[PDB]
Formats: C-alpha cells, sequence, structure tokens
C-alpha cells in the first residue's frame, strides 16, 4: 500500500482465488498419492508421481502468495475443498483425473493472464509466463504421454504393473 | 484388510480427524507466515518461524496417513477449514494463537492415545509417543519461552524488532 | 535372580514361547527360501526374499533371548516344529502363507504386550513396542503390497516371472 | 540502421529518456550514500545500502544503452540533473525519498512497456519484463519492508542505530 | 597413612569441609541454571552460564578429593544442604547471589591457605594457589563485570533480554 503500484483489485482477488486452486490441487494429489499407497492398490511409482505433484502445487501456491505480498496485495484464504473422489480407481482413471485437474488450473492461469493484459499489468503477465504457463504446458504433455502409454497397455493388470515399474 | 489386525474402526476414524487437524494447522501457519511477510508488517524472522511450522504440520499429517495405510485403514479427507483470522496482529498475538493451536493438537493426540489404550492398540500408542507427543511438548515449551521473552520486551515497536532480529 | 525385579513368571514363560515361535518362523522361511531355489521352481528373487526373512526371525529370537537374560529370566528351549508344508506352490501361495505366519507372530506379540500391561511390566511393554510391533506392521504391509501385485499379475507364468524380476 | 527493424522513433526516444532517469537515480544514490558517510551522520550500513543502489542504477542505464545499440537506435545524452536535496535528514526521510524515486522509475518503465505494446514491439516488452520490472518490484518491496521497520523503531536515535546495525 | 607426611588432621578436616562447600555451590548453580530454563523465565544464556559454573564447582570438589587421597587423608562426606532459594528472581538478583557465593568460597580458600601456612604445609599452599585462588579471582571479576552491565541496563525487561542475548 505504501508499495502498491499498478496492481488492480481485480487481479489481487483473482490471485487469491488462484492460490486456493493450487492448494486444492495439492490436496487432491495428496489424496491420489495415498490412495496408490493402499495395500490393496500398491503402486508405489504412482504414489511417488502424485506426491511429487502435490509438492509442486504447494510450491506454486507459495510463489503466488509471495508475489501477492511483493505487489502490496493482501493474501486472503478460503476453505480448501476436499478432493472430488475418495477412491481413484485404476492408474488410467487417476491420470485422466490429473489431466482434467491440470487443464483447469491452466485455464485459470490463462484467464488471469488475460485479466492482467486487460488491466495493463505487465509484471503480473511476465510472472505467470515465467513461472507457471510453461510448467503447466510441460506437465500436461507429460501426462498426455503417460495416458497414451497406459492406454496402449490396457491384460489390464499386467499393463498397469509394467507401466508403474518401467515408466514411473 | 488382508493386512488389518487389531485396528478398530474408532481409531481409524480418529486418525482421519487428526490428519485433518494437522493439515488445518499447516494452513493456519501458512497464513501466519505470509501475514508477517506483508510490507506493512515485515518481520522476516517471524515469517520464517511460521513457514517452518507449516512444513512440520504437513509432515505430521503425512506420517499419520502413511500409518493409516500401514495398518490397513482407509484415508478419508474432509474440507480444510480456513484459518480463524485474516490478519494476525502483533508477534505477541500470533505466538499466543500458535500456543493455543498447538495445545489443541496436543489434546487431540492425548485423546487418541487414550482411545488407543482403551482399544488395547499398542502399535498406535507407541507410534504417537514416538513421533508426536514429545515433539508437541518440545514445541510448546519453545513457544512458551518465546511468549515470555516477547512479553518482557513489550516501547513495544523496539521490543518486537529486537525479538525478531535476536531470537528468531 | 539377584537381578530379577518386576519380572513375572507368566511373562518369563510367554517370552520363552515367543522365542520358539520366532525360531519356528525362521525355519519356515529357510524351507520357503530353498523351495524357490529348486531347479524346477527357480525364482531367485523369491528365494532371496525368504532367506532375508529367515535371518530377521532368527535375529528377533536372539533379541528376546538377550532380554530374557537381562531381566533375570531363564531361557528354556523346546523342539522346533517342522514347517507346515514340504512344497510351497506358487509365489502367490507362498506370500499368502508368509502373511498368515506374520499375522500369527504379530498376534503373539500383542498377547504378550497385553500380559505385560496386566502385570504392570513397562520395560517388557517398551521392549516389544520398540523392537517388534512396528517391524511386524511394516513387514505385513510390504507383504500385503506384494500379494496385491502378484494377484494383479496372475498368463500366470509370465506374471510370476515379471514380479520376481521387477519387484523382488 | 542496416540492422534496425520494428524499432519506432518513439520507443528510441523514450529509451534515451529512461537512460537519463536511471543515471539521475544513480546520482541521487551517490549523494544519499555520501550524506550517511558524514562524520555528523555516520551510519555506515545506510551509506553502503545507497552505494549499492547507485551501482545497480548505473548498471540499469548501461543495459538500456546496450539494448538501444542492439536495436539500431542512437544513444543521445542529456544533462544529469543534480539530486533534489543536498542533505537527506534521517534514515526514515532517506528511505521515503528512495521509495518515491523507485516508484517514479517503475512508472517510467510501465509507460515504456505500454508504448512498446502499442507499437507492437515485443522485443522491447520482453527486455523490460526480463531485466527491469521484476527487479523494481523486488526493490520496492524491500524498501517498503525497511520503512516499516524504521517506523516501528522511531527513542528515535536508538531506533536508527539499531536498524543500521541489525538490518543493514 | 603409609604415605601420609606433613599432613595435619586440621588441614585434612578443613579439606573435607571445603569439598562440601564446593559441592553445595555446584548444587546451587544447578538450581540457578534450571530456574532460568523455566518457560516463565526463559533466559537460555543465563541458564547456560550457571550450568557451566555447576560443572566447574563439581570439578573443584573432585580435584580436592583427589588431593586428599594423594596426601593420605581420608575423604568424609556430609549432607549437601539445599540451595538458599527455590526461585531466584531477576538475572540481577541471581548474579548478586552468585557473587556472594563465590566470595564465600574464596574466603574459605583463603582460610585454608592460612591454616596450611600455619601448619607449614607448602604442598597444600601451592595446590590452592595453583588451582583455586586465581580461578576464583578471575570468576569474581567476570561476575562483577556482569553485574555492572546488568545494572547499567536496568526498561528492565528490555535490558535483561539484551544482556542475555549480547553478553551471555
Amino acid at each position: 500500500s505504501q508499495i502498491r503500484q499498478n496492481y488492480s483489485t481485480e487481479v489481487e482477488a483473482a490471485v487469491n482465488r488462484l492460490v486456493n486452486l493450487y492448494l486444492r490441487a495439492s490436496y487432491t494429489y495428496l489424496s491420489l498419492g495415498f490412495y496408490f499407497d493402499r495395500d490393496d492398490v500398491a503402486l508405489e511409482g504412482v504414489c511417488h508421481f502424485f506426491r511429487e505433484l502435490a509438492e509442486e502445487k504447494r510450491e506454486g501456491a507459495e510463489r503466488l502468495l509471495k508475489m501477492q505480498n511483493q505487489r502490496g496485495g493482501r493474501a486472503l484464504f478460503q476453505d480448501l475443498q476436499k478432493p472430488s473422489q475418495d477412491e481413484w480407481g485404476t492408474t488410467l482413471d487417476a491420470m485422466k483425473a490429473a489431466i482434467v485437474l491440470e487443464k483447469s488450473l491452466n485455464q485459470a492461469l490463462l484467464d488471469l493472464h488475460a485479466l492482467g493484459s486487460a488491466q495493463a499489468d505487465p509484471h503480473l503477465c511476465d510472472f505467470l509466463e515465467s513461472h507457471f504457463l510453461d510448467e503447466e504446458v510441460k506437465l500436461i504433455k507429460k501426462m498426455g504421454d503417460h495416458l497414451t502409454n497406459i492406454q496402449r497397455l490396457v491384460q489390464a493388470g499386467l499393463g498397469e504393473y509394467l507401466f508403474e515399474r518401467l515408466t514411473l
């Protein structure tokens, strides 16, 4: 506020909503990760893949919160909604759900970028491009590649085991 | 379930509630940490203290979730309630709030231990004693020590600055 | 006896029975291990898994015997009963048999812990919690995870080969 | 001119004006730095803070001049106006003056970015975003944090000494 | 007794009394040290200062006991009287109490030296001069220096905090 410059209330609010989305995504990946650690599921490579994504999403939320403060905006937190499912089915189901999740985050990033451009806020625009847009694009490509390999593999039980052992 | 042995539905449910409490506590510390990173608050040592506590609470939740799976229980997640405050006042106010938070987690741990003892579940009892009860006791002692030093210091502005520079 | 303190004859006898169980379990794993070393079975990773478990069970028996002496109890040995089977079938059959074995040892540990608590013998209680209860819980979780992966895999012959090569 | 492409005369002129602003800012920080080196002021940490900022501003001017040449524009220099004050008062006064200075440079950067966007000059836009916009935002946040701590501290004499010793 | 030479019963008895004084002093410093470790006192540097003094006094008692045996005297122990206070007030109160304690030990050393001289026992005299008299003089000087700095500092709460952080 002594520091705030060119930082609209609209962008400030949208940044708080994006923090919530990232935290929610981290929570979803925590649930996905532990589901694959169940003794009756037991796919450790899948569990590790999702645990790593949970950490990345949390880090994304923290970078947004740091930026909110750097701009003189005020962080506001909301409840984190529990993940959409309690049980996540097969590795295939889970990877589909993850791609759906990432494309929603990506669309939220693109909406925020468009807001930033409309508000002539190039710092916000650069920030997103630099730390988030390319990371989402790479992550979604990786997930699409996984989904394609899982699909080619599913003798569904054997396929799911080999994917976990040899890719993840 | 092929593995589940001596693990009551009551303990299983209470472990899921304790995971929620730990995650909520981690979220509260995330909010505390960023509040002290505000340009109009600007106490970096306080921000770092709370960020480190956020990570410890998240790690606590993950150890409980791992244990839930080791016992053949089923992790169930609920919404994470937003922190009780949007703005946290002085370092003194914040430390008081943190001690209140930790004593609530501690009481939840003690309740779970008592449940475990009533259900004759010594693995649960040892698990809590080994990874959580002593850590809470040490953390609460550290916070009480901080609160005492903050209180002796508050020329409140000068006191709060020196505590952040020389203790934290 | 010059040293014996708070160590009931009931716990002393039950410790001797638990030593017998551990030695018997070690013997069963020796038989399992060599069965998978047969030229007409030939699953070396499975043989190694069971040989390692035989050593762990023997070490468990020795720690109990050391503790018996530390408390001033008197080690008494009984015949070791030969393993329940001469031939152990598939890796799946063998893993099921191993989980059954470990859950019996675990239940014997829990019974001894309950005896110790009834006799107000906290050293015995801590000893079991510290060296045996968590190890059994981790081992049983690992076996349940293996059983789940074996089951998803069984083209039974191909499944059994890949599990041995890629997991064990 | 054999190299010039998509580089408008408007952007070229505005880049020369921004070079002048950066050099003027470097000159102001040189004056601030030496003022705090006076034997009757004697705050070495404050002097060092401003000397480091003088060097950063000069480096900023040189990067703009390099870019002007890379684009085939022609560097033109104007007089550098002497700093607005001969004596800079307290550390608080000086930090306020520095924040005012940086917010003026920042607004000049944002104006140039908007000009670049209107002229469809994405190289200029990326250049500013990459080397200047985030640096200004971080610097202004740091200064706001300092100002807040100075204010909480001012027993004004004691406060100013401790800030210089313990923060700077 | 086969070894005893020039070692009077008076010096032997006085050495046993001095051992008691040193042990009592060590006990007093143990109580002082833990008092400053209380969560409602919480001055860790003060706690460490007194814990180190407790160890020095115990070491002093052991050197006297070793010397008693080297001379062929017979160590005799008495009850160790509990410290004069249960709660020690401020750092200032505690440092005053410590200086009073050390000056009493010092006077006991000087009395013993005078006894040794009267009994023409130069080994005892050298022993005290070499291991105890200069150490007491240095310790008392250090405590007097601390007391002076504490006094100049006591905004008593702020003074006590800064002394603990910056001196101890």
